């Protein structure tokens, strides 16, 4: 768990913007289950215009349909949006694809300007557990101090054919002034530190959009009058998660529900709805 407090961010800024005066691409790295809400909130006054791929990662635990929407969103704001799975190896040697792509234009100029042909040189940014280091792993097919003295100094790793990537991430702190945003976060174990109102909200978002799912999943039915106590009841009841007696142990019901949800036990979904957003991203633009 990385600690935030005012110093720390902005000694995180300064050190991304530092490293990104080395690169001629970054990647920024969502959490596709929630490629808007697992982002930095001031990600674009750090990046300010570099040529950008966008890497939804963890695509194997969301929905493609609501990915392909956020996908648009950033193609829509001039980034180049790829997904992949970066821990089980899926769709990978599109990202350097992606940075020829976006960086296309600057070596057109380079190339009318004199200069040599060179590798396209690329860093990762983006909040904490999106897959950062899993992703520089897998790339580098080797698992990026030793002695407790001694700092780690950063370093190249060649990629592919043409691509050097800085072998360290820039880590930014996650969104924190809203409260969906903040249940979102938890939701998806980006964060993890109330745990009732993040399970009632899970539980919502599956009964409004994958109600036979969810029902399937626990074996149960619920009236569909019923508040949504009757759901952490009903759940409690059919897997004997009781306590003195015949009373509900809510809070074991409770931590059930984020470990399905966090761990896509019951399906893969985005909890960022496209639709559902268009007043917070009226705000941000
Ligand atoms: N399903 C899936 N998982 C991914 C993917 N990329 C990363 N992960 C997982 O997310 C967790 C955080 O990844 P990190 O690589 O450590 O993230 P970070 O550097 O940005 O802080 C890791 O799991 P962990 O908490 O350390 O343990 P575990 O859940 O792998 O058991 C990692 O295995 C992906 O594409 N798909």
């Amino acid at each position: 768990v990385i600690q935030w407090y005012p110093g720390h961010m902005a000694k995180a800024k300064r050190e991304v913007s530092e490293q990104l005066k080395k690169v001629d691409v970054v990647f920024e790295l969502v959490d596709a289950r929630i490629p808007y809400s697992s982002r930095n909130p001031m990600i674009d006054e750090v990046i300010n215009q570099k040529p950008r791929v966008v890497i939804l990662n963890k695509k194997d635990m969301s929905n493609l349909n609501e990915m392909s929407k956020w996908e648009q969103f950033f193609i829509d704001k001039g980034y180049y949006p790829v997904s992949v799975d970066a821990k089980h190896g899926k769709n990978l040697k599109k990202v350097e694809a992606a940075a020829i792509k976006a960086t296309a234009e600057k070596f057109e100029r380079e190339k009318a300007k004199g200069l040599k042909p060179r590798a396209i040189r690329a860093m990762i940014v983006g909040i904490p557990n999106v897959g950062k280091s899993t992703l520089i792993n897998k790339l580098a097919k080797r698992s990026i101090g030793n002695k407790p003295g001694v700092t780690k100094q950063q370093q190249w790793i060649k990629v592919g054919n043409a691509l050097q990537l800085l072998d360290t991430p820039g880590i930014l702190w996650p969104k924190f002034e809203d409260e969906e945003v903040g249940k979102k976060l938890s939701l998806t174990g980006a964060i993890k530190d109330h745990l009732d109102e993040v399970a009632i909200y899970g539980l919502n978002f599956l009964i409004q959009n994958d109600l036979a799912r969810l029902k399937s999943h626990y074996n149960i039915e619920v009236p569909e009058d019923a508040e949504i106590i009757a759901w952490f009841d009903a759940i409690g009841k059919k897997r004997g998660l009781i306590r003195r007696g015949n009373e509900i142990d809510y809070e074991a019901v409770i931590e059930l529900i984020i470990y399905d949800i966090r761990n896509a036990k019951i399906g893969n979904y985005c909890f960022d709805i496209f639709k559902d957003m268009t007043e917070e991203l009226a705000n941000d633009a």
